[PDB]
């Protein structure tokens, strides 16, 4: 009897779970993939990423602490904003608060911005200093202007991560969402894969139900070996 | 020979989207009706194109044209809906907002170096800022925080014919949401959309479907009205 491993399959390089949506989307376009598997370091299938996932994330109610819940990393934020770090709290993995644009006056920031927040700000030293004083978990300086040495020093002392992006505040706000790791967004449950072990006749029965265009293929050990079209 | 035509097949009747409908509204309809795509049609219900999550993603993920409101002729209505905003003044002779979207974070005097006649400015409660934005002849003033501006500012707007609206959202949120106001016809697949006609023979549509491997195809009738959608066999 003919098994799935006897079928020719599409080759498919899985995404790591920690890769940004930005990186993931660039890969999906580059290969013309509507969806792509996500796998761990041992190549075990973790989930699947598609533009259905990505759009739902963008269109559906934004959790305020989404960076925290996704455990979005600094490297993800830095690549996504084409940003450079002027100081890093190297003992922090996770940015716990909400993302806020520091559009206000310095004296007013207290009311909107609190400890652990991610603050997007411009090139005003006065504003930066106050955000540092408020213990934002992350200060994102927009406009491409790296803060003064004084500000950098204040941040070193307080262990505030400070980065600078060339993008203005509107664009940075749009971009930051694309920092999210794929594992936060992907389909995980009732992902339908097929095993190299499975009989084709049985797989026809399983494809009958589901209606998807593509199914990742796994081996005896749950490792991602490819995908096949219906 | 009597041959099976598309009209003989089972098809999904989908009410098509009007082209001016916002991405936000489109997606709510799509998500509700469990669609992965949805046809876009003109007033005579002729096919203009198709919307999928691939179009939407590509547009949302592309941050490179700060001028997309202009290029897309996004309507004030769409923006109002998307930002749950209310208008305080409207320039009735303007259909199009021609500049760039910009968060007005700076101090009043500095606004003039980033913000330019025709721009779309996202601004806070500060009346000083609101009035400089109006003097700079922004095409659209969006006030954040649900802070409907003062009667003074509204009258300054009236005089200079600056459209002004107010959203409950803060500036980060307004920035993140505003691209959802784009009309579907800016975003939809237009070129190389593959449709089938009711009177097409199923035989010949089987070939077409093998040449292109899309999962669904819009069906148009013998007078070119959108009559629904058929699944790949
Ligand atoms: N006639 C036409 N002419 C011109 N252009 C056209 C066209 N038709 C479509 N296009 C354009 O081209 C794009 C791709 O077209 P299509 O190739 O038709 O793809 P699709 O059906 O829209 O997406 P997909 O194949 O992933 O849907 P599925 O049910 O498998 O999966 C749906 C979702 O479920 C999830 N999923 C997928 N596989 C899964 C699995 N094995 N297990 C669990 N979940 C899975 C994924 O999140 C996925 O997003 C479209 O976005 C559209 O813009």
């Amino acid at each position: 009897k003919l098994k799935v491993e006897d079928l020719e399959m599409d080759k498919i390089a899985p995404l790591a779970p920690e890769v940004s949506l930005k990186m993931a989307w660039n890969i999906m376009r580059d290969k013309n993939l509507k969806s792509i598997p996500v796998a761990d370091g041992n190549n075990h299938l973790l989930g699947m990423l598609s533009t259905s996932n990505i759009t739902a994330t963008y269109m559906d109610i934004w959790d305020s602490n989404i960076l925290a819940k996704s455990a979005t990393s600094l490297d993800n934020i830095l690549d996504t904003l084409s940003a450079e770090a002027q100081n890093i709290n190297e003992e922090r993995k996770v940015f716990p608060g909400k993302v806020v644009v520091a559009a206000m006056q310095a004296e007013s920031l207290k009311e909107f911005i609190s400890e652990g927040d991610i603050a997007i700000a411009g090139d005003r030293a006065e504003i930066q200093a106050e955000l540092i004083e408020l213990k934002v978990s992350l200060l994102i300086v927009t406009g491409g202007h790296t803060p003064s040495k004084e500000i950098i020093e204040l941040a070193k002392k307080n262990n505030i991560t400070v980065i600078t992006t060339p993008h203005d505040s509107f664009t940075a706000s749009r971009l930051i969402v694309q920092s999210l790791p794929v594992d936060y967004v992907m389909t995980k449950d009732n992902l339908v894969a097929v095993s190299t072990d499975d009989l084709v006749e049985d797989v026809k029965v399983t494809m009958s139900e589901t209606r998807y265009s593509n199914y990742p293929v796994i081996d005896e050990n749950n490792k991602v070996v490819g995908s096949i079209a219906r």
